[PDB]
């Protein structure tokens, strides 16, 4: 041991790394589709494969570490975490990257005449969930982690009055429709890095609570 | 010990590979014959998904708490747990689906989408029988195949969106029903890309990368 707590600092840091530059992603990419900004669209887009590159040499990491003699329980609470988490933070990446696309069918297609201020809106507070979630595995803050989690609630529920508005603003004019889905989509994607955040928010529980 | 508790992980982990291919096949068949009864079929399924997925997560952490195991041992029971996530969204998929059946079901059909949707649907639920397959058997050429089908259903899919928006804007009347078909359609390639991301654990465990 006790070096083998050097390889768990590091893969956690590895984590966190990944974290970063997933939460990253979720930034330029709302930046995208606001600012009808094709090429730092594009830039998110070929992140993207560095990100699940990151979560394929994070998984062999806890594969190596865990071959190696087994884990105190709470060492292997750690490390199932870490496993689960970085397929949270693949997700969060791909659906980035699926707002980004909007954000560039959006150059192509003309601006919503609805939908910006919900999308910066939900944006900034499931980039904020990311953020916490991270800096809560950083901490083994559980209370952190709670609070990240209950916040999912209000976001699914900015979700359905945002999607409420845009559904019948569509019903009124069918010309935009295209458009109006193009940020639906996007909104759609945002409610998924939240509920991912969230799911990472609980595997901090998980970890910190020992349940 | 492993071998032993491997087949048990193994024998649950099937199961609940077929109720969920049962659900995704009974949620498109909702869809298209419009069939109420058949989607709260699907929804009722979907809990005792929830229930299996939760309990082979539970084994898969006992099974790592135990040994000291191989690395390679260690790759198949990361690869179990992520597997039951894809299987537990696939079901949730389908559930979703079953409740756009029951809305169409209430608005009288839609005038347009139904070939799509049993056209995707059917390639779906066979990319998921045979990622199960495949995972079943450790048949790598077979995952291969699935993962590389995924990529003909997003362009059906992307295809068959455009026309059915078009057709929104043609006829404004028929939006909330066609909306339908779209939200069912987007669970059906999320289907897909689990179905792909099954087989390609597969690929991963049997040839390294």
């Amino acid at each position: 041991s006790q070096q083998f707590n050097a390889e768990l600092e590091d893969v956690r840091s590895h984590l966190l790394a990944m974290g970063g530059l997933v939460e990253k992603q979720v930034n330029d990419a709302v930046n995208a589709l606001i600012d009808a900004d094709s090429g730092l669209a594009q830039q998110v887009r070929e992140i993207d494969d560095q990100i699940n590159q990151m979560e394929r040499n994070i998984d062999e990491e806890c594969v190596r570490i865990l071959a190696r003699r087994q884990p105190a329980a709470s060492d292997l609470r750690l490390i199932i975490s870490i496993s689960k988490s970085v397929i949270d933070l693949e997700r969060i990446g791909d659906e980035a990257s699926k707002v980004a696309r909007r954000a560039i069918q959006l150059c192509e297609e003309g601006e919503s005449p609805r939908g910006y201020v919900e999308v910066r809106h939900i944006g900034s507070q499931v980039q904020k969930m990311v953020q916490e979630a991270l800096d809560a595995f950083a901490r083994f803050d559980a209370d952190l982690a709670l609070s990240v989690a209950q916040y999912d609630k209000t976001v699914d529920r900015e979700y359905k009055t945002a999607l409420r508005e845009l559904v019948t603003y569509m019903m009124e004019d069918p010309r935009a429709i295209s458009r109006v889905l193009n940020i639906i989509w996007a909104l759609r994607s945002l409610e998924r890095i939240g509920d991912h955040a969230r799911n990472i928010a609980e595997l901090v529980i998980y970890l910190v609570r020992g349940t």
